């Protein structure tokens, strides 16, 4: 069936210029990867507050993940990760903004810090999430752990820490293996 796959990523303060674009580039290689096929993405970036940058029916009038993430500004705040979750359940995977009410949810969450915010996130129990934790702030065990309320399980399935942003290149080669090409 179809899929709708939104890209909640951090845009703290914490992170760095070309880090930063590192993240997006991430995401674009991601949606190329899988255009014209099932489909949908919309991105949301998140810090102390939360933005659309661009919601699905931007993404099947446009289609290009270069243009659709071309005016991007990173935030530089906190990372109140909850609340930004709740953002995407309830502001982002809507029919007004092109979802498909038969489509598969998927949220991919990608962050560098342990969130500054608390609460729940059963809004978006329904939805299929990953994340991944990225940099020295997830150098501990303990850290790391943190992120597995976020994501579905097993967390050894939905939770991926990476030590370095370079690593997110590793992680595009290591998710096309996964890709194919199924009817039944
Ligand atoms: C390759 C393993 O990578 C990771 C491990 C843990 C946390 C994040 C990542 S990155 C990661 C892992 C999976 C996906 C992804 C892309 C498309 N579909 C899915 N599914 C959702 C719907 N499911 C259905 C149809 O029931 C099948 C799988 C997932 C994307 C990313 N990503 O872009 O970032």
């Amino acid at each position: 069936g179809n899929v709708d796959l939104v890209f909640l990523f951090d845009g703290s303060m914490s992170l760095q210029p070309d880090e930063f674009q590192k993240i997006l580039d991430f995401m674009k290689d991601v949606m190329k990867k899988l255009s014209n096929t099932s489909y949908q993405f919309a991105a949301v970036q998140f810090s102390t507050s939360y933005k659309t940058e661009f919601d699905f029916s931007d993404y099947v009038k446009r289609k290009d993940p270069d243009a659709l993430l071309k005016h991007v500004k990173h935030m530089l705040l906190l990372t109140n990760t909850f609340g930004a979750i709740n953002y995407v359940a309830t502001e982002v995977f809507r029919e007004e903004l092109g979802a498909r009410p038969d489509a598969t949810k998927v949220l991919i969450i990608i962050t560098d810090g342990e969130a500054t915010d608390s609460g729940n996130i059963d809004a978006a129990k329904d939805i299929i999430r990953y994340i991944i934790g990225i940099g020295k702030h997830f150098q501990t065990k303990e850290s790391q752990e943190t992120l597995h309320k976020f994501a579905s399980k097993p967390a050894s399935e939905f939770v991926k820490i990476l030590d370095t942003f370079e690593k997110l290149k590793d992680l595009f080669t290591e998710l096309q293996k996964k890709i194919y090409v199924i009817e039944g």
